[PDB]
């Protein structure tokens, strides 16, 4: 049963075989529960933890470490060789559980921000003639449902009859409309009307606001409007976050490097196993040089890279949680740092979705045919009665204003809504209509009777001032609102007997024939009528767009005996002459943090767009208010509707999404079409929103931010949830996503620089013929411990000063540039020659070591030979740990100096001293003290074939290590062009180390 809005209530009730008087029978209900099922949406599938770790291995970087560990395992099968593949598996497993523990922790925080109040419904079934309250899931299409004020709609209902005079429904959840909609039972002929044009339909998820009505259910479960939208959110595809796309692009670059050094080492060693060795076949000799080349490629892959990447994201996600921001995924904490466009819903997201009175005026002075108006302003933005009234922007008390004392009397009495406080969530709510709760919240702010509010708690502070006025004036029968008169009045007697009327301005003021100037009753003239009406047009038509409501009273009404409370026409006949008292202005006001945030986002180069389902009047008026538009800037080509964007040319649609900042009256499917167009322009789009009309857009975007007050369907599609409804947290999230990305490039270069330095060392050791300086067991401790501590501390780098004053990064540029590749190639070639040059120095030029020649070292496998050229050298000295602890200490000391100049990308170490990052200087003292731990404890100098040094050897380590700082400061200088307490500290060190004279004395090749 679709398009039930187009059919009359007779044919809709006839289709289900149901009568409104009696209702559905038990035999029809179980029959319909078979065909249709439960009136509930399928619960979102929390994926198995075993399937959760599967996406933790979808990353390309961890797949390279799996292939590296799987390769290193089979080469060991042909137990210290099994140590490296075993710890790589633990690193990948411990890294995967942290990614799973975060997404599991993020969930438990989001579903904690949910009100699991049981959803019920009041149906009319043939079992009992009276109404019965059943569960919502036990409702089937065809049920006659009766829902009154304050009740949530259980299912899609076709209205059959309105029991009250008018029915008002709050549909901001599904349509984004800020104002309550009036409903009728007459059919809407258009078979493809939008949910805002179906005025004879009650959609599920919405709530009634004013009256009482009955209807027949036409859809349940996934057939409801919230069900069709949720099905659309599931149908949308989810692309990878831009950080995962950068890391994967770097993963193909890391793969092309290790594949080159594996192919290069192989081909330079080809034609070289035809030697008289245990070969015999070319196919058997290409296996030997393959096992040494692939072992060299695996040694180029940084083992601890994804583990320090996860720590940087997990430490950042913890920083957003303190700002009341729940991030589902780890890579989604960077997306806002590269966001170009922020698309934002208006109702509930940019505004509070809570009607607030912010302007009111009464009469001050009337000399003749002209007057002066006392104009006030109120500061509240929510339903909480926490506000202050300001006259001439200075705090004013409304006690000495007799016109304000009677203005609050009409506002408190004439409305029939209320303001309750729920300690469960801790926020005040509206009971009836939103515009009548705005009057209730106003009366509490302007304490006209100066009641004592210090001792009262939150529950009675909601209706403290209102109940006072009710005690002064008891409420008799009410002349309720009629659409033709467009006004509402009440009858009240003191504990005389005035009549209070409230309605549209021009409708009320025209009936008014007097003015309440303070305490006097002054006859109103057409001159002062034009002035107060001019202020109404100032509030209605200006950029200060406000819903205006005129408040008046009747000093001499005839008694209840002569009243006829059955005719709409006589209602305007009982309030013919009234006394104009004042007028109030209310709107759905933007959140207090939204105004400054669109300004901070503009400096950061981020463009904010309003994509709302409400009309372009309210949409543009809030755009001018928050700062998206100027108070006088025209929006002819910058503000579109859902329709006006449909009949736009594709060429005109291009500069629409590129130059338009407001989109009004758009369907839930339109919101994701706009997000899709913005990503077609290659932009990282962030969607902020609440309600069901935003769920497809929240998923389609690169990152979707939901409000804590939003719906559950909205928080499901979103990657981030603002728990406290703080729009400033989005600006703080952009600043963190930019610092994390900057710091991520720092410890990515630092880590791949350390591995290329170890590859050049092993390659150079093979070409020169020297004994092995660095064995793979100590290359594991270096990359994990001495490299992991400074790389983790590089995530704590101080953020730039112009970090939020520059455009977002281009999504095409990679992590490692072409220049940054050469820059870490230079570092890698240094550590290769430094570590080999430090082991060779002990073998050739050191005092304590044997002073063998280069020939006598290139052929160290021929020493126990009788006496070819090895006259007096021992063969055991070629297995000595002293040249191995020389190359390990230089490697560790260079990485400490390379972590020191990885504090900034281009800024020098004099301009940015190392104590800028106190975690970096503290982690270096830890990696260096853990290196001295390996040398002097009992068992570890045997696990690593190394030995403690002396001061003469340790001074040589620094002479080889320190020039890596001069080498990078030189590249930093080139990168830029194309303090004093720090200098006076390093200078005593540089002169003390370099005062001694020493050489390497490698007369041969290198
Ligand atoms: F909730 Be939005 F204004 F569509
Ligand atoms: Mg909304």
């Amino acid at each position: 049963m679709e398009n039930a809005h187009t059919k009359t209530v007779e044919e809709v009730l006839g289709h289900f075989g149901v009568n409104e008087s009696t209702g559905l029978s038990l035999e029809q209900v179980k029959k319909l529960k078979e065909r249709w099922g439960s009136n509930e949406l399928p619960a979102e599938e929390g994926k198995t933890l075993l399937e959760l770790v599967i996406e933790q291995f979808e990353d390309l970087l961890v797949r390279i470490l799996l292939l590296a560990a799987c390769i290193s395992f089979v080469l060991a099968w042909f137990i210290t060789a099994f140590v490296e593949p075993f710890v790589i598996l633990l690193i990948l497993v411990a890294n995967a559980i942290v990614g799973v523990w975060q997404e599991r922790n993020a969930e438990n925080a989001i579903e904690a921000l949910k009100e699991y109040e049981p959803e019920m419904g009041k149906v009319y079934r043939q079992d009992r003639k009276s109404v019965q309250r059943i569960k919502a899931k036990d409702i089937v299409p065809g049920d006659i449902v009766e829902i009154a004020v304050g009740d949530k709609v259980p299912a899609d209902i076709r209205l059959t009859s309105i029991k009250s005079t008018t029915l008002r429904v709050d549909q901001s959840i599904l349509t984004g409309e800020s104002v309550s909609v009036i409903k009728h039972t007459d059919p809407v002929p258009d078979p493809r009307a939008v949910n805002q044009d179906k005025k004879n339909m009650l959609f599920s998820g919405t709530n009634i606001a004013a009256g009482k009505a009955m209807g027949v259910v036409v859809a349940t479960g996934v057939n409801t409007e919230i069900g069709k939208i949720r099905d659309e959110m599931v149908a949308t595809e989810q692309e990878r976050t831009p950080l995962q796309q950068k890391l994967d692009e770097f993963g193909e670059q890391l793969s092309k490097v290790i594949s080159l050094i594996c192919i290069a080492v192989w081909i330079i060693n080809i034609g070289h196993f035809n030697d008289p060795v245990h070969g015999g076949s070319w196919i058997r000799g290409a296996i030997y040089y393959f096992k040494i080349a692939v072992a060299l490629a695996v040694a180029a892959i940084p083992e601890g890279l994804p583990a320090v990447i996860t720590t940087c994201l997990a430490l950042g996600t913890r920083r957003m949680a303190k700002k009341n921001a729940i991030v589902r995924s780890l890579p989604s904490v960077e997306t806002l740092g590269c966001t170009s466009v922020i698309c934002s819903d208006k109702t509930g997201t940019l505004t509070t979705n809570q009607m607030s009175v912010c302007r009111m005026f009464i009469l001050d002075r009337v000399e003749g045919d002209t007057c002066s108006l006392n104009e006030f302003t109120i500061t509240g933005s929510t339903y909480a009665p926490i506000g202050e009234v300001h006259k001439d922007d200075k705090p004013v008390n409304c006690h000495q204003y007799d016109g304000l004392v009677e203005l609050a009397t009409i506002c408190a009495l004439c409305n029939d809504s209320a303001l309750d406080y729920n300690e469960a969530k801790g926020v005040y709510e509206k009971v009836g209509e939103a515009t009548e709760t705005a009057l209730t919240c106003l009366v509490e702010k302007m304490n006209v009777f100066d009641t004592e509010l210090k001792g009262l708690s939150k529950i009675e502070r909601a209706n403290a001032c209102n109940s006072v006025i009710k005690q002064l004036m008891k409420k008799e029968f009410t002349l309720e609102f009629s659409r033709d008169r467009k006004s509402m009045s009440v009858y009240c007697t003191p504990n005389m007997s005035k009549m209070f009327v409230k309605g549209a301005p021009e409708g009320v003021i025209d009936r008014c024939t007097h003015i309440r100037v303070g305490s006097t009753k002054v006859p109103m003239t057409s001159g002062v009528k034009q002035k107060i009406m001019s202020v109404i047009r100032e509030w209605g038509s200006g950029s200060d767009t406000l819903r205006c409501l005129a408040l008046a009273t009747h000093d001499n009404p005839l008694r209840r005996e002569e009243m006829h409370l059955e005719d709409s026409a006589n209602f305007i006949k009982y309030e013919t002459n009234l006394t104009f008292v004042g007028c109030v202005g209310m709107l759905d006001p933007p959140r207090i943090e939204v105004a400054s945030s669109v300004k901070l986002c503009r400096q950061a180069g981020i463009r904010v767009i309003m994509i709302t389902g409400d009309n372009k009047g309210t949409a543009v008026a809030i755009c001018r208010r928050i700062g998206i538009f100027g108070q006088d800037e025209d929006v002819t080509s910058k503000a579109f509707t859902g329709r006006e964007f449909d009949e736009l040319n594709p060429s005109a649609q291009r500069d629409a999404c590129l130059n338009a900042r407001c989109f009004a009256r758009v369907e839930p499917s339109h919101k994701s079409k706009i997000v899709e167009f913005l990503q077609s322009f290659d932009e990282i789009t962030a969607m902020t929103g609440d309600g069901v009309n935003d769920a497809p857009a929240l998923k389609k975007a690169e990152i979707g931010i939901a409000m804590g007050s939003g719906t559950a369907v909205a928080k499901t599609a979103s990657e981030m949830v603002l728990a406290d409804d703080n729009f400033s947290t989005i600006v703080a999230a952009v600043e963190e996503g930019r610092a994390i990305y900057n710091n991520m490039k720092q410890f990515i270069r630092y880590l791949i620089s350390s591995n290329v330095g170890e590859v050049v060392c092993i390659f150079l050791t093979a070409a020169l013929g020297f004994p092995e300086a660095l064995i793979p067991v100590q290359l594991l401790w270096v990359n994990l411990v001495t490299d992991g501590l400074p790389a983790t501390a590089l995530g704590f780098n101080p953020p730039d000063l112009d970090i939020m004053n520059k455009p977002p990064r281009n999504p095409k540029e990679p992590l490692i540039s072409g220049w940054l590749f050469f820059r870490y190639l230079a570092i890698g070639c240094y550590v290769g020659a430094a570590t080999v040059g430090a082991a060779a120095w002990w073998f050739i030029a050191a005092d304590g070591g044997p002073r063998v020649s280069f020939y006598q070292l290139s052929h160290f496998l021929q020493c126990k030979e009788d006496n070819p050229d090895f006259e007096g050298v021992d063969c055991a000295i070629f297995e000595s740990p002293y040249p191995m602890t020389m190359a390990l200490s230089v490697l560790v000391t260079i990485e400490m100096c390379n972590a020191l100049n990885s504090l900034s990308e281009n800024q020098s170490l004099l301009r940015m001293p190392p104590w800028e990052n106190i975690w970096l200087v503290g982690s270096i003292c830890l990696s260096m003290s853990l290196h001295f731990l390996i040398l002097y404890v009992e068992p570890l100098p045997l696990i690593f074939q190394i030995t403690p040094l002396n001061v003469t050897q340790w001074l040589m380590v620094l002479k080889i290590s320190l020039p890596v700082i001069l080498m990078d400061e030189t590249l930093k200088f080139v990168a830029r062009n194309y303090s004093w307490p720090f200098v006076l500290l390093i200078m005593p060190l540089v002169i003390w180390v370099y005062s001694t004279d020493t050489n390497f004395s490698d007369m041969f090749w290198s």
